[PDB]
């Protein structure tokens, strides 16, 4: 009665997934890479990765990976008017794949509206339910811009946190029932994650990502003791996120 | 009378109360026996301290055959923070020599992504341990009001959640002491444990962690006297909850 | 006309009896011990005896006592989840009593909201009244921690203020209409006990108990002046609460 | 008129207010001859001040003759304490050489439990007044407003607090004034004695008592300047209220 | 329409009288005593000599005086439970006048709320219309203590004020249709007097009076420049209000 | 055009505008002559400043033929203070050398108990200067808004107390400017003169008096910069408002 | 739909025309004084040049000038009660035209209350749509005043700026559509002018005049740098504004 | 997918995205070709920065052929400020050496009163977009919120206010993605840029424009590092906006 045993649980589990970043290091961080029945979380200032991380996962979720990870298709729902396809032109080369492939792998969509991104949160829903193991990776660029947009006034938060909580919720149930990773990016507030206790329970893996030395990036998991394990080194190309110079 | 029995009665509903053990010896000494029956005991502190290690150490403890004549059982396990993961019963199981399969079996496990789905789930475990009495042992809560953080945020509405969560808290004691089961429950802290006097009065045993020296870890009786007696050192393993190898 | 002359209130007051506590400079303190036709309240810290109070009355509320006492039975509303039949066992022992007789005049309830608490106190009014004289005590530990739980926010508490007067003139009527005394355990706060004007007006006599030298612990009349008279001295034993060594 | 008498009909009136000695000489020289009828007298302060001792002393003084041409009467107790006790009276019948059962039978007395019912108790006072005038000489109400406290605790009904006790105390006067009784309440402190405007006003005397040298008491008139006359020393004995032995 | 012109103003004021205090200073001060067609306002602390003007008043006001003022009868409505006809007696001795005519010539009503006190001047409205000439002093002993009774909390002084206003403007009609002086007294309050804006714009003339040397006391006029002129000396006898010794 | 005029019609209108002298030839120059028509003309000041000797004096001044043509006509007074005298007319006749009765009978008076009565009164004074215009030539309001202080003194009613101003202040404007008739208006202190926006943008002229040395007063145009040709001495006798005598 | 094309509005803006200050300095501020198709605010204190413009605008506006302005007629809006066509005589003078020709050529009316202040300008669009070319300039002094006045609580502002914006938005339009100048004036506060943003918008050039040397005074730009070149020196005659001496 | 792209087909979409020159190659470089199709640009800054410049030389510059093939186009410009003046469309013309006529029919004019004229302005371009789709290739809104300001100033309705403004961009943002145009808005500071969270995610690029040294200007991205490559130095001339002549 909505109960699964620990065994059956486990079957579902031993199909659990990771999507490489493109950085040995990134990924150790991550034990192995974007992870699948969970939502992971990247946040930062400008020109801290987010939007490379972004690009990059467009690519590597296509590609076979460790652990017999076959590759898929990728669903991409932009609310900040970011995403730029010739990006993955160059990220493609990197790893030796067809543009026109690449591209064919990937929807698209853009949110105008809080409202809009639930609306498409649903449709994609029915998308994974058309052929299960056919999407691998579900990324929201970014998770809540829009519903600080539409609930900006101090008098409408009870509702703006009702419908953040609905959507993350939704979020989770999708992550877990059809086995895929969903990453999402957020922004910072006077600094700290914005989104509170909701956006802080709905992840299961929260990354703070910050410049390094010169062009370097340094990704973080957040609120997680100042140890070196807790930190990754990772360098932005023209071919996405990839290892330092080294 | 109507509601009422006598001393006696109460004292022969007594007599089967049990314990679980930690798997730590000295944390046993320290809750009298184990996670006892009857009762909600909360486990609560900040990240690797021993909550998670604890919840799933438990999963294979409750079904050994144990002190006080505690003769194993079933375990139902709610997961509102994603972080159930068999394998880590897979360890525990190993080091107390007991097949995998078997431990996997005997777990009945559910997400919970809101806190209405929560009590929903509550009801449903009352109505399978009325199913049989004395099969199920243990109810594993991780974690107890994360949700009623989530869907409960904005202030104005903390009167329904103070309700709300109330009225979870009530049922669940009447669960562990009408069925006669552990209860055990997680908790987070905003420092020093959140819920207020709801969840303070409604847990019998409360259960701070925080971490030792090198790798060791200490429990403690919340809100009790700075003395030695009211804690107790510990270790984590990929066995599960142990003693300090001193 | 809902008068009574100042004779036979004095007929009525006649049949007033004490329950000793087992500490005879306890017992002074109070006059003789837990008076009939009174709430008499006792707050304080964990470990200041409140429960070997409510468990030693237990026993010595069915002995033959000073004054022509007789003895008689017991009921004990538990909203802690605190009583423990096994301690009667010594209480008893000490006392030279059976243990099955002591536990069969005693009758017990727990309450799960401060709802079900007056819900039960009404049924008590009922037996007390199926014949007068039989029960001589009722203790309720604790009074009012569930009143506290129900209504926890700063907007419910019109209510709660209402519901706790109207339960505590209701237990004011039933401890003098039925000639029985009423002892009652409550909690502090930032210390000051808890329950305001209320439970102040309501209760006739109030203990604070704290701890003293080594095992010893140390009863007041709470709010009085800072002197000896007002103050005893009383010890912990497995019997019970008793004398100190001396 | 409509409404009003003469001066001289409102002479005649008054040609019959009488004085209850307080047993204390000093006191009634401060008071023009003890508690006064056709007036509220009010008596306030801390704890083991006087204030019960002299309800009780009154319980008898008032059915001695007196000074004045005060032929003695019945008396009527409202208590909201729960301190009457008829035993103190058998003390003060035997210093003023009266039998105690006719000291008792001339006492009514009635508890009150909630401030509605404190109300209700004054309108079957003001029938048995009426029954037949110049019986009863004193009502006494100890306490007049701590059930006021009681039912009215949080503030935003103050409002209907307020309106309430000012009803009562407007019913008071026209008792004390219609009927001829004195009227003797006392009152809590928290140090200013409580009730505001409202009490203030409804009072026509208003006494503090506290603490003198030894074992000995002041009253004083509440709000006086700071001097002698307006001050007066008793004592306190089995006996009631009386003079200090200088 | 509404309208006089100021020659038939003139005829209407050319009946205007003073009510001497008793004391020459004191007139001097009010250009002849308490003046008709106006009210006339007393304010001060306890031993000021509010009373003893009230009820000096209660005899002068019966006395020929200066410009023809033939004497007549008086109204006095009190609030405060002070007036005594006793005092008259003295008084009326001190200025040879039989003491039953005195008492025959004041009509008395206490009142006991404001909603009272505003129903007792709509009768008193009816007895002045009568037969006009005959009353000459209406006393309102105090203004608005009641008013301060009947509206104690900050939520419902917007009705307070409208019903004191709606009083006042009655109270000044009263006056100066039927040609009456209105003596009133009022409280202090942290010193001011109390009613604010409407109080002090209802009363056309204000004193202030406080304690002299000895004795003695001082009369001024509110809120009017610290000059002599502006305050007068009077002493209070058993004869009432009177001039010093000299 | 529909309600405008040409500049032409409007000078035409303009060209019988008037001034009433104040009996002061320095206080006329400050004024530009006099009390002007077609405008309110508002005086404020503390107690003896000369506000009421103004108003009094305009009673006959108003009535003689003047200065640029005035020819005299009758006057209306609002009496909301209880302040005006006739007798003071006839010492200021006196003064001018002219008939007591005459004088007398060419004022209109009224006096106005609450704000809406002095509304009331207002509609009614529209009536009768359009009974026969040129008639009447000074309206008169001692004061224009001690009545709303006094019928709207508990803010929450500011906003009607406002509106209730504004209209009567518009309606004032109305008259003077459509039946060419000067409105003098006197005004309490709070310090900065009463009535805020509202009665600062009514009044054409604001006019501050304030005392001078000895006897002397001393008027000057409020808000305006400390500079002597702004201000003015007069002289206050029983004739009058009248020059100093340097 | 709705939209010209930028030649139809060149062709509209060609038609745009200057009306002079009286000033060479103070038009050179301007760009040749007045600007048609635009709302100029004018704002500063007491004898600053607010009135001396308006008034010297009634005559310069019929006078042929700069750019083939043929000259026209005027609308005056007067809400402070301050215009005088007397000022126009001495105004005529200087620029050699006849007084009642000027007169004829300007229409006028008061404002009472806001509502017809709006009421006014209403009829304002009708009369310039009955022959466009005809009116060249419509003053309103002062724009607000009237919006102060009828909303002057903090609680009914809200309905006030939006009356505000909507007189201004029709005000606008008005000047756009009919091709006229409006030139408004405008008071100051704790100094800056009032209005807020809705007054700053609807204002295309706003003008702060202050007090200069002597009897010079000094128009500048509003919120612009502190440079000369947004400043100007002007005189103010009897004919009006004018250039300084030099 | 319903609502989705592949992002094949969304990188044809953006294959014809275009820039627009600002007519200065510095700036130009800034924003990686000029005013960008397919997103909003927004330039604030304070008074004579360079947004009236940059608005007029862009209704030039967007009609020409130019880098990227971008072949020229029609331009709708909204005008809330009451600024935009052909005639310096034909200095920019001349510069560019084209005729001002052509120039002049190419610009679509609109004045917006208020911010539902605005809106509703906004829904009549989408329709004459798509009318025919790439005729129009530049929407001009100068300025995007001074009307939100005046409607909404008042506090209480900024709920609404924040809800109408979302609203608009929204649809602007559709409006510049769907028909692939450019979309330049100014907007005021109050420093930092109004428009909080809503217009800052609007907008895809944001410029602050500041006074350089002498007669430069600058423009920065806003909210970037203090860095020299996200600032560029542009002229201002008779011609629109150029290069520094260095």
């Amino acid at each position: 009665p909505g109960f699964l045993t620990a065994f059956e649980y486990s079957e579902k589990r031993k199909m659990v997934f990771h999507i490489t970043t493109g950085s040995q290091e990134f990924d150790k961080l991550l034990g192995g890479g974007i992870e699948s029945m969970a939502i992971t979380e990247a946040f930062g200032e400008f020109r801290t990765g987010k939007t490379q991380l972004s690009h990059t996962l467009c690519v590597t979720a296509q590609l076979p990976g460790a652990g017999g990870y076959p590759g898929g298709k990728i669903i991409f729902i932009d609310t900040e008017n970011t995403f730029r396809p010739d990006r993955l032109r160059d990220i493609a080369d990197r790893f030796n794949v067809d543009h026109d492939a690449v591209l064919d792998n990937v929807l698209y969509a853009r949110a105008y509206t809080s409202e809009h991104q639930m609306e498409l949160l649903d449709y994609v829903a029915a998308k994974f339910h058309e052929e299960a193991g056919i999407f691998k990776l579900l990324i929201i660029d970014s998770i809540m811009a829009l519903f600080r947009v539409d609930f900006s006034g101090r008098g409408e938060l009870a509702e703006r946190q009702q419908k953040l909580a609905q959507m993350l919720s939704r979020l989770q149930k999708i992550s877990e029932e059809y086995n895929v990773a969903v990453f999402v990016t957020n922004q910072m507030t006077a600094k700290k994650p914005i989104g509170g206790h909701i956006l802080a329970h709905a992840s299961t893996t929260r990354i703070s990502l910050r410049k390094g030395r010169g062009e370097l990036r340094i990704a973080k998991i957040y609120d997680s003791p100042e140890m070196p394990e807790n930190e990754a080194t990772f360098a932005i190309t023209a071919g996405g996120i990839g290892d330092a110079k080294e």
